C-alpha cells in the first residue's frame, strides 16, 4: 500500500544520531553525561552534541532546548555523497515532504537531507560529518557503565505489515518479528549494518520513537547502571530489566530520561549480515519473547513513548492502532501467555508473569 | 526469653550442609546435577550427595527420597570434635530435645549431633567429615554458571528478635537487619564465617526454611543461571531476579526446585570478619531495600517457604507471626514503600513498584 | 604490481570457513571439539565439520586427515550465487589457476570456486550452503568458553603493499597497519564485515597462514580457556595472551592445534563499516601495537606459520621476505622499542620487553 | 629456632594497612588516587591516608614523605583492645624492639604497638581505629578498576622455615607453599581472616616488601587497570600480569608505583577458615605454579622488593639467602621447569616459557 518507487533507493549504513529536544537542557546534560557517561562533542546554551565512546562521526545524540519534549530527527549515514540525492529522488516519488540542506541542519553534519515519510517519522539521510577524535583505546574515559556505540531506534507506528513492506523497499531486511496466529503482526526488526536491527516498529498509537538504543561491551556494564542509579537515589528511572530479550537475544535495560524518552542499554545481538539470514518469528504470547527469563513487560513500556515532530517542529497527531494490542493480549483482562507452548503449567490467564 | 545456658556455646564456623527430603528423586538429580552443575560425591537409589565447585569436605547438600519434601537438617561444621561434646551440653540445657549419632546421620559425616532447636528447627553439628577432591582448579569441569560455595540459610520464624538473641548467644553477629520506626523487625542477617551472613531469620510463619544459598565466582554465571533456564523452557521456575541487593549487596537469583525448594544464587557480599563491623539497619519502607533497583518483591516470596522436619521425621506444626508483615506493610493495600525517604515522586502506595 | 582487473570484483560478505588439513583425526577432534567445545555438523573417518554457537550455515572449520598438515582452503561468502561467477571472472582475468565444483568441494557446501590467488593462497568463494540449527540461544550448551563466531584469517606475505593493493581491489578496506618511518610495511588488517578485519597481511616468508581467530562474547570466556588449558596440563599450547591488542583494541589469545596449527580467540574490537573509517597506522617500534600492556611478543609468532596448499593438494613453495623483519627491528639484537614516543624511559635496546631476551 | 615464647599470642583478625615511605608525595598520589582510583581518608603536606571501596577502618595504606623509600609498617589488627598488651608481652618474650603508642602512630588509629620483629619486619598490633564512612555501595563513586579491599602482603626474607615456624606460633595457617624434592622451601602462603594468605614469605635476600595485594570483584576490573596504564602511556610500570596463580588460584596482576613499590591486585581465592583446611605445596619446577597458563615469570619479580625501616627509621640490613634461588633452579641457565610432571614436551631448560630468556 505504499508504493515500491521506481526510483533508486539509497544505501543505507547505518543508524548514525538521533536529535531530541529536551526541556531542560541543564537536567538532561546532568542525566546523559553525569549518569550516563556520554562525551561531549560540542555545547553551548541551545544544544548538546553527545558521542559514544567508540564512535569517530561528530555524535550520535543531540539534544535540543525547546518547549515539547520529542524525537526531532532520526538519522541514517548513506554510503556515498550520491546517496543522498537518490534519497531525495526517492522520498518525492513516495510524495513525501522533504528539505536538503548542503550545510546540514545540526551542527558536524554536512549535506543533509530531511523528511516526513510516509509512517510520519523525520527521517535524515547524511554522508558529510565533521570526524572527531575516536575514544576507543581512551580507558583512561573509560567508565564502569561505558556507552560504546549507538545500536538502534525504535518505532511506534499502528501498522506493523504496511511499514515493514516500505522499510524493505528501502533496503532494510526483517530479522526477527512477533505474530499471532490470526494474522496480525505485533513488532519487527530490521537492519543495515549486520547486527539484529538498525530500527524496529513496534505496532501501536503512532508515530512515536519507543526509544533510542545504545550499546556496551559487556553484561557488567549494564548492571553497573543498575547499581548507580540505586546509589543516586533515582532507581525509580529504572523502567524495566536488567534483562535477556529473546527477541534479538541481547542483555538489556530501560530507563527514562528527564523528559521520559526512553533509552535502551543493549549488548551482545548475533551477526545478520547474511542476505539470507533465517528470520525468526515468536508467538506473542510466548512469555520468554521480550524477557527470555519470563519477567513481566510493564505496561508503561506498552503505553508510554516519545512524541515526534514534523520538519516544521509540530508535533504529529497520532493516529490509533485498530489490530491487536500487545499489552491486552498478553496482560490485560482477557490476556494469555504461555512458558511451554501447549502446557497450562507455567501458563498466565488475564495477567503478568510471575505473581 | 530463650535463655543463655551457663553451658559454653560451640565454636561454630559455617554453614556446611543442608539434607532436603524431596519426592522424586530422579527429577531433583535433573534439578541440581543437570541444570545447576553440582558435583556428585555419592550415589545411591535412596540419597543424593552434592557439592560445589570449591567444597572439600564431603558434601554441601543431601537429597534423600521421602514421601514429604522439607527441610530435614541444616548443618553447621564446628571447630574441634569437643565442640559436639558442648553442642551436646547447650541444648540439653536449653530443653531442647537431641540425637547423637557417634557415626553421623548421613554419609561422609562422623560423630554428629542433630537437635530440634528452640525455634523448631532441626540444626546440625558436626566436626569429622570424610575429605574429597577440591575441585577448585578443574576448570576442565567448570560450568559457565558454575556454583563455587554454600553461603547461608535463611529461616523463616514468627519473632525475629527472639531468634536473633537466641542465636546471638550461640556466637553469630547480626551484620544488617530491616525495622520500622514503630520497632519491628522484618528481617536479621547473622555470621560466623566473616561473610554477610550464615543464616538470617525472615519474619513469617514458621518454623519453615526459606532458602538455601550458593556463591558464584562473578555476575556472569548467575546471568548463566537464567538463561539456561530459559533454554530449557523452566523460566517459570525463575522466581525473583536477576537483582542486586539491598541488604547485603550480592548480586542475586532465586529459583524453585521441583519440590519448590527455594534456591538463591548470590556474590559478592562484603567483610564482616572485625567484632566491630558496622551494623546496618534499613527501613522496611526503603524500596532499595531487596532489590537495590527497586524491582518489586513478588508476593509468592514472602509467603512460600519450605517446610521442616522434627527428629522422628514429621512436618513441624507453623506459629503464625503476629507482629506486622512486610508484604502487608509494603506493597498489600495500605502498604507503601519510596525510593527517596519523603518524596511522593516514586513512591509506592497499595501498590507494588514499577 | 597486481593490476585491477576490467572485470568487476565478486561482492564478499564475510570470512566463512577454513579447511585445515590435520595428520590425526582423533587427536584434532579432541582439541576442537573437547577442549574448544565447537559444535559438529557432520564427521566421519576422513573429516570433521565444525560450527561456531551463533552460526547457521553448515561449518566454520572443517578438519580433513590427510599427510602434511596445512592449510587447503580459506573460504568467503559471497552476496549472491551470481558473484561466484564475477570471482571466476575476475581470478582467470589475474591469470590465477580456478577450480569451479557445481556441488561444492566440502560437504555442506554448494556451487564453489577454489582459486591459487596471486600471492598463492587457496582461496574459495561460494553462495549455496546447507543452513542448520542456530545454537545462539541454546544456553543449556554454552560452554564457559563458547566460541560464538569465525572472525577472521590472518596471513604471511612476504610483500605486504603488493597484497594490501590486491585485496583493496578485490573490495576489502585497510583498517588499521604497521609501518616503520622508512617506507615498510610490516602488517595491514582488512575488511568487508564491517570489524577490523575479514584477513589479514603479515609480512614474512610465505605464502603460510598465521591463524584462523574465533571470537567469543567476553573476556572472561577468553580467561576460561586459558584455565582450563591450565587444568588439562596443556598450557604449553597457549602461545601468547591473553592480552589486548593495540591494533584492533580486541582481547586476545593465541593457542596452538596437535598439528601447530594457530588459533586464535578474540574479542571485542569495534564497528568498522562507514566507508571513510579512520585508518589507523602504528609504527612498528611501538611497544603497546601488538600488546597493549607491553607484553613481549614471543618469537615463534613471528616466525612460525602453517604450510598452504596448492589445488592438487600439493605445498606451496616458500618466497622469502626480504623487507626489514618485524622481530628483528623490535626485540632482535639491534631491535628496538618504545613506551612513549621521544622517551628514553620504558625504552628497549636490542632485547623484548618486562627483562626478556631472544631464546 | 625463633622459640614459642609462654605468653599467648594475641589474637590476629587480618592485615588491616601498610605505612609505605614515599619520596614525591604528588608523584604518588597521581598513582594511587588517580591512576588506581583509592579514597582519600585524610590528606596533607605530609601524608595521604587512602583505603579501599569496602573498608570501614581509617585506612588501608599510609603515604609518608621521607628521603628513603621503604616499608616503615605492616599493620595487623587484633581482635580486643587486651590483644595489643598480649603483642606486647610476646615479642618482649621473644627479645624484640618494641613501641607503644597509646595515642598511635599514623592518624586514625588509637593504642598501637610497633616492633622489629625475628625476621626484622616492622610489625604494628592495633585494635582501636576511626571508623570512616563504608563506601562499598556508592556505585556513583565506583571505577571500572575499582579496589574494594586490602588482601595480603608479601615479605622477602632467607630462611622460609624459620619465618614460617614463627608465624604460625603467632597464629597464621599456612595454606600453600612452593618446594623441591630435596627439602629446600621457596615460599609459603599463611592465613588469620580465612582466604588464601593475609601474608606470605617468598624465599629471597632480606628483609624487604615483596608487595602489598588489593582485591577487585571481577576479572574485568585487573584488565582495565592494564587497559588504563596502556592508555597512560605507563604501561612499563605493569611488571607481570595479568594472570592466573597457580598457589592461591587468584586472578592476578602486578604493577610499579613511582618509587618502585610493588603492588598486585588479586581477586577470586577460595576459603580457608576451616581448621583442616588441606594445604597444598607445589614442586618449584612446575610451571603452572605461579602462571598457571605457563606465562613466565619476569626475573625482577625474583630480584627486586623494597627496603623495611627500623622503628628509628633506618633501613633494616638485608641477609643473604644462602638456600637455593627460585629464578636460578627455574628459568636461569642451570634451571629447568616442566608442564607434564616427566615429560620432556613442554619442558624449559636453561630458559623461561614461551621462548625468552632472561635479558
Ligand atoms: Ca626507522
Ligand atoms: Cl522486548
Ligand atoms: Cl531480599
Ligand atoms: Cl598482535
Ligand atoms: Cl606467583
Ligand atoms: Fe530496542
Ligand atoms: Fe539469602
Ligand atoms: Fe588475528
Ligand atoms: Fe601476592
Amino acid at each position: 500500500e505504499i508504493p515500491k518507487p521506481v526510483a533508486p533507493a539509497p544505501d543505507i549504513l547505518r543508524c548514525a544520531y538521533a536529535e531530541l529536544v529536551v526541556t531542560d537542557l541543564a537536567k538532561s546534560r546532568n542525566f546523559y553525561v553525569d549518569v550516563l557517561g556520554l562525551h561531549v562533542s560540542y555545547e553551548d546554551e541551545n544544544q548538546i552534541y553527545l558521542r559514544s565512546f567508540e564512535e569517530f562521526i561528530h555524535h550520535n545524540l543531540v539534544l535540543t532546548k525547546g518547549p515539547v519534549a520529542a524525537l526531532k530527527a532520526m538519522a541514517f549515514r548513506v554510503r556515498t555523497p550520491e546517496d543522498v540525492d537518490k534519497a531525495e529522488a526517492y522520498y518525492q516519488e513516495l510524495g513525501c515532504r522533504t528539505e536538503r540542506r548542503k550545510d546540514g541542519f545540526v551542527k558536524g553534519i554536512g549535506d543533509a537531507l530531511r523528511v516526513e515519510d510516509p509512517l510520519g517519522f523525520p527521517y535524515e539521510f547524511f554522508f558529510e560529518t565533521t570526524h572527531v577524535e575516536r575514544l576507543h583505546m581512551r580507558y583512561d574515559l573509560y567508565s564502569a557503565g561505558e556507552l560504546v556505540r549507538l545500536d538502534h531506534f525504535n518505532q511506534v507506528t499502528p501498522d506493523v505489515p504496511r511499514g515493514r513492506k516500505y522499510l524493505e523497499d528501502l533496503g532494510f531486511r526483517v530479522t526477527e518479528d512477533i505474530q499471532d496466529d490470526e494474522g496480525t503482526t505485533y513488532a519487527a526488526w530490521m537492519h543495515r549494518k549486520g547486527t539484529v536491527h538498525d530500527t524496529a516498529l513496534t505496532g501501536g498509537n503512532g508515530p512515536r520513537l519507543h526509544h533510542v538504543a545504545f550499546s556496551t561491551h559487556e553484561k557488567h556494564n549494564i548492571i553497573q547502571i543498575c547499581d548507580k542509579m540505586g546509589a543516586l537515589r533515582i532507581s525509580d528511572r529504572i523502567e524495566r530489566g536488567p534483562g535477556r530479550h529473546g527477541v534479538s537475544n541481547a542483555f538489556y535495560l530501560y530507563i527514562l530520561d528527564p523528559d521520559n524518552h526512553r533509552i535502551e542499554i543493549y549488548t551482545q545481538d548475533y551477526y545478520t549480515g547474511d542476505p539470507d539470514n533465517p528470520t525468526i518469528t515468536w508467538n506473542v504470547h510466548d512469555n520468554q519473547r521480550r524477557d527470555w527469563w519470563g519477567n513481566p513487560v510493564v505496561p508503561s513500556w506498552y503505553t508510554e513513548a516519545s512524541k515526534v515532530l514534523d520538519l516544521d517542529g509540530n508535533v504529529q497527531e497520532i493516529i490509533e492502532r485498530t489490530d491487536d494490542s500487545e499489552l491486552e493480549v498478553t496482560i490485560g483482562a482477557d490476556g494469555f501467555s504461555f512458558t511451554r507452548a501447549g502446557d497450562e503449567d507455567g501458563s498466565y490467564h488475564g495477567q503478568a508473569s510471575k505473581g
